[PDB]
C-alpha cells in the first residue's frame, strides 16, 4: 500500500525582514508506504490539521548559534504543531486509530521517529482542530503566562496585545474569570468588537487609529496597570511602562512587533516591576491539569473560541503568511485531511 | 540657648539634564532652638554624617504626578540620608544621647517631626559613618537585590556595573562569599584595581575604555552570564542581554547612566527577555525595612570579623556637600560618598 504524499518544504532560506507566499512551495510527486520499517522506533501518521503560529517565521532564517528551536531546512518540509491519527506504530505508546498531537510535517502523512515529542488525545468528543491551538501549544501558553508568571490577584487590571490573537483571546478570558479588569488592543475594529461581544473584555481598542498609545492606555486605565500581558513589544511596551502600576507585572510572551527600542525602562526601578520572559516549551509538566481545566470550560460553555480555518495543504502557504499580516480571524488553522464522521459549521 | 544653623537649600527646580553646585546654596545666617517645641512629638537632632547618594537628583526636578519619593522644596534645606546624636526629645522611643539615622536635613541640626521613621543606632562600637551606607539604607539595598531578587546559586556567573561604588563593591563580597564567579565594572583603573585586591572580584574592566562592551562582557563571561545586579543601565544592559544565559537573572537596582538624560538611551534587545527566559525585576529597598535585623545582624558580625571590606570616601564639612553630591555623576567618588558634618564628641581615630 504505498500513497500520495503532497509536501510543503522550505523553498530558500530568507533575510531580516518579512516571509512571503513563495519562500514555500507544494510538491505533489512525492509518496510514502502506509507502514513503519520493521525494528524501527516510530509513529506513522495521517496528518489531519495544521496550525500556523508566529513563532515559524522565527525558523524560515539562518542561525550560526541554536535559537530555542532548530531551523528549517531548504528543500526539507515545514514543520510545527498540528494533530494526527496513527496510521501505524513500532513504538509501544501508541496504537493504531489513535489521535495526537505535536511537532508534525507540513504534509499528508509523517513518519515520526521521536516519538516522545507527541501527546496522545484523550478527549475525542471535543473537535480535533482544538488541539492544534485551545487544547495545544496556544493554551498551554496562555495558561502558564497567566496563572504562573502574572501572579494575578482577584481586583487588578489586566492589559493584553495582540488581545484578538490565539494566546490573547485565551488570557483575556483567564483573567476575566479570575476577577479582573481586563482590556486588550488589536489591529481591526472587526477584533475590537469581537473582544467586547464574543470574549467579554471589559474595553479594547484598535492600535492603528491611535496616535498616541500613552494616552489611548490611560483613558482605559486611570488607575494604570497590574498586569501586561505582552505579545507585541516595542512602542507598546513602552507606553504600557508609563501606565503600569507599582509592583506591576509584564508577562513577556511574544514580541511579534519585531519580527517582520525601549527608553523608559528605568521605570522598573521605581515601580518595583517584574518583566519576565518565558517560554512553553519549559513548562509541558503542567499540560494534563491545564487540559482537564480547559477541558471543563468548554464543556461547560465557560470559554469562548474563535478558529480561522482554511481548507487543504496547498492553501497552508497563504494562511501562515497571512498569520504574519494579521490577516487571520481567531486561531489560524489549516484543514490536511478531515477524518471521517461527526460538528457543523457556517 | 540658641545656636548656628547652617543649611544647603535646593536653590531652583532644574530641568532635565546634569545637576551643578549652583543648584544649591549655602546658608549661614540661620539659628534654632536646642530644645524640642513644648507640646510636640519630635526629636532633634545634630547632625554628623550624611549620605550623598543618586537618587537625590531625581529630587531636584517639578513632578505632576508622585513618585516613590517627594520632590524638594526650592528654598528649603536639601534632605537625605544621614547619621545624627539626639540632643533633645519629647518621643518615648528616642532620647538624649542616643544615634539614629534616617532622613535628614542638609545642615547642622534638623527637627524631625516624624520619629517614627529613624532607625536607633544599637551598636556604636562601629564607626558611625557607615550607618550612611553600609549598615544604612545602601548596605541593605545590596543584600534585599542580591539574596532575594538575583535568586542566586552556588556556582554562578554575576556581572556588578558601578561595581566599586557603595552598593556594588558589597554585592560583589555577598556573591564571591555565596561561592559565584563575579566580575565587575568601573569608570577607572583605581577602581578596577581595587575591585580585584580589596574585594576580592574575580575580574574587572575599565568600561570607558572598551570600544566594545558586548565583545567585552564576552571575554570575561565565555559561558555567559547568569545574574547582572544593574546599576547602571543604558548600553551596558543591552551587552549583558547579549551575554546572559538561559533563565538569566536581572535585579534592576539602579539605571546612573540615564540620571541626567533630557533623552533616555533606547535598549534595543529585549526581545531576547523572551527566548532566554530572564527576568528583570525593578526593586526599592524602601518597602524592604523588615528584612533590616536579619540584614544587619549578618552584616555587623562581617564587620566585626573583617570578612567584608568597605571603602567610603569622605568628604569634610557641611560646606562641600554640594559638590560632592554633583561628583557622584562623573564618578568622582571612590567609594561611597560620605559628607561629616560635624564628628561625635569622643573619636580617637585615625586616618589617612
Ligand atoms: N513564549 C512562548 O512560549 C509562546 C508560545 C506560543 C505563542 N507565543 C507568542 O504569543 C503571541 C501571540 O500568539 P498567537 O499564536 O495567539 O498569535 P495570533 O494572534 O494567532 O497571530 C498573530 C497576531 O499578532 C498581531 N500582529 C501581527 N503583526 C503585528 C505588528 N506588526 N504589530 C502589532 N501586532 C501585530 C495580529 O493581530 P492584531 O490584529 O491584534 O494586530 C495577528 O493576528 C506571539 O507574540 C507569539 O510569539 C509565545
Ligand atoms: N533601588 C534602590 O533601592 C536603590 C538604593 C540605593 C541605590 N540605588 C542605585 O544603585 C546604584 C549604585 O548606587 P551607589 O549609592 O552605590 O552609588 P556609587 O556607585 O557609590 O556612586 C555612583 C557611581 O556610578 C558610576 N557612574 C556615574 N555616572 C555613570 C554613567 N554615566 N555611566 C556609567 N556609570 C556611571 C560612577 O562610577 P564609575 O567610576 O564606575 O563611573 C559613580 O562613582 C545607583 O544607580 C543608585 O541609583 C538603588
Ligand atoms: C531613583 O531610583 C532610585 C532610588 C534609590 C533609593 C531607593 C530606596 O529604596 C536609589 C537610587 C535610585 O536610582
Amino acid at each position: 500500500v504505498v500513497v500520495v504524499n503532497k509536501q510543503v518544504l522550505l523553498k530558500h532560506f530568507i533575510p531580516e525582514g518579512a516571509p512571503k507566499e513563495t519562500d514555500m512551495e507544494l510538491v505533489t510527486t512525492g509518496t510514502i508506504r502506509l507502514r513503519v520499517p520493521e525494528g524501527s522506533n516510530a509513529v506513522l501518521l495521517k496528518n489531519l490539521y495544521l496550525s500556523c503560529d508566529p513563532y515559524m517565521r522565527m525558523r524560515m532564517t539562518k542561525h550560526e548559534e541554536a535559537s530555542y528551536v532548530d531551523d528549517f531546512v531548504p528543500g526539507a518540509p515545514i514543520t510545527g504543531f498540528g494533530v494526527g491519527k496513527v496510521v501505524d506504530s513500532s513504538h509501544p505508546d501508541f496504537k493504531t486509530g489513535d489521535y495526537v498531537w505535536g511537532l508534525i510535517g507540513w504534509e499528508e502523512y509523517s513518519l515520526i521517529t521521536k516519538p516522545q515529542g507527541l501527546f496522545k488525545i484523550h478527549h475525542t468528543e471535543i473537535p480535533l482542530s482544538y488541539y492544534t491551538g485551545i487544547l495545544g501549544m496556544v493554551g498551554l501558553t496562555a495558561y502558564v503566562g497567566f496563572y504562573d508568571i502574572c501572579s494575578p490577584k482577584k481586583g487588578e487590571r489586566v492589559f493584553v496585545s495582540a488581545a484578538a490573537g490565539a494566546v490573547g483571546q485565551i488570557v483575556g478570558q483567564f483573567a476575566k474569570q479570575f476577577g479582573c479588569y481586563v482590556v486588550g488592543s488589536a489591529g481591526s475594529d472587526e477584533k475590537v468588537n469581537l473582544l467586547k461581544t464574543k470574549f467579554g473584555f471589559d474595553e479594547a481598542f484598535n492600535y492603528k487609529k491611535e496616535p498616541d498609545l500613552t494616552k489611548a492606555l490611560k483613558r482605559y486605565f486611570p488607575e494604570g496597570i497590574d498586569i501586561y500581558f505582552e505579545n507585541v513589544g516595542g512602542p507598546m511596551l513602552e507606553a504600557v511602562l508609563h501606565n503600569m502600576r507599582i509592583k506591576g507585572r509584564i508577562a513577556a510572551c511574544g514580541m511579534i512587533s519585531q519580527y517582520n527600542g525601549v527608553h523608559n525602562l528605568f521605570l522598573i526601578v521605581g515601580k518595583r516591576i517584574r518583566l519576565e520572559g518565558f517560554l512553553v516549551f519549559d513548562h509541558y509538566g503542567s499540560y494534563p491539569e491545564f487540559e482537564e481545566k480547559v477541558v471543563q470550560l468548554i464543556k461547560e460553555e465557560k470559554i469562548k473560541y474563535l478558529e480561522d480555518i482554511v481548507e487543504g495543504l496547498e492553501n497552508a502557504p497563504a494562511a501562515l503568511i497571512g498569520l504574519f499580516e494579521g490577516r487571520n480571524v481567531g486561531k489560524q488553522v489549516v484543514v490536511v485531511s478531515r477524518e471521517k464522521g461527526h460538528h457543523h459549521h457556517h
